[PDB]
C-alpha cells in the first residue's frame, strides 16, 4: 500500500539532478489520493533560488511517475556527498 | 499554559524577530503529552547559500525553543522569499 508508494517517491526523486537523497517524507491518504511533503538534500553552496529549481524538478518527476499523489510539498536541506 | 492558537502565535512572533527571517510560511504543531512537537518553514533571501539558510534555521530553532519551554522538538526548513 503505502510502503511501495513511498519507495516509488524516493526512487523518483533521487534520479533528479542535484538531489542528494530524500531526507524526510511524510504521506497521508485523503480518499484514494495522497498528500505528501518531503525534504531533499542539495549541495550547500547552492543558492536558495537554485535549491528551489531542484525542488520544482523533484515535484515534477514524482508527480509524473505516481498518479495518485494530488499534492506534494518539497523543501531543500544542506547535504554533503559522503555520509 | 494557554491553548494551541496562543502557542502558535508565540512561535511565529519569536521566529520573525530572528535576523534573516522573512516570515513563517508553514507551521504544524501537535501535543505529545504536555510537550509540543512542531515543524515550520521560514522565508529567507533567495541569494543566500543553503549553508547560510541553515544558520538562520538554527537561530530560529534556538530563539523559539528558548522562549517556549513546552516545545520538546522543533524542525525548521528554509524557502525562497523575495519581498
Amino acid at each position: 500500500h503505502m510502503e511501495a508508494v513511498q519507495n516509488r517517491i524516493v526512487e523518483a526523486a533521487e534520479r533528479v539532478p542535484g538531489v542528494r537523497g530524500v531526507i524526510h517524507l511524510r504521506a497521508r491518504y485523503v480518499g484514494q489520493d495522497i498528500w505528501a511533503d518531503m525534504i531533499i538534500g542539495v549541495d550547500p553552496e547552492n543558492t536558495v533560488e537554485q535549491a528551489h529549481e531542484i525542488c520544482e524538478a523533484v515535484q515534477a518527476a514524482v508527480c509524473g511517475k505516481i498518479r495518485r499523489i494530488e499534492s506534494l510539498h518539497v523543501s531543500a536541506d544542506a547535504r554533503e556527498i559522503g555520509d
